[PDB]
């Protein structure tokens, strides 16, 4: 687990990254709030899978290019409400391989 920082009413940024074959040839990754789990994602923030973005809401979503394998986390317009660990779990396809990254937000 790593720790990063935000303050009150601008935006955090959770760094999340692997490479891919190609911009069309994906590995699907999800977002969620609390540590990551033994499988998935627990309370999904935002899901990308092999071609798109499929899901994400107007506080949370991407800044940088997923199809070049930036899933870093965006969230928008932070309170203390938003304080916690964050799950980015790259899903590479076989079981019991993801790659679980547990990050926690600070915010001031
Ligand atoms: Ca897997």
């Amino acid at each position: 687990m790593v720790e990063y920082r935000a303050e009150v009413g601008q935006n955090a940024y959770l760094p999340c990254f692997y490479t891919p074959a190609a911009p069309g040839n994906l590995v699907p990754v999800c977002w969620g709030k609390g540590a990551c789990p033994v499988f998935e994602c627990g309370n999904v923030v935002l899901r990308t899978d092999e071609r798109d973005v499929n899901y994400w809401t107007s506080r949370y979503w991407l800044n940088g290019d997923f199809r070049k394998g930036d899933v870093s986390l965006t969230i928008e317009n932070v309170t203390l409400a938003d304080s916690g660990i964050y799950c980015c779990r790259i899903q590479i396809p076989g079981i019991m391989n993801d790659e679980k990254f547990n990050l926690k937000l600070v915010i001031k």
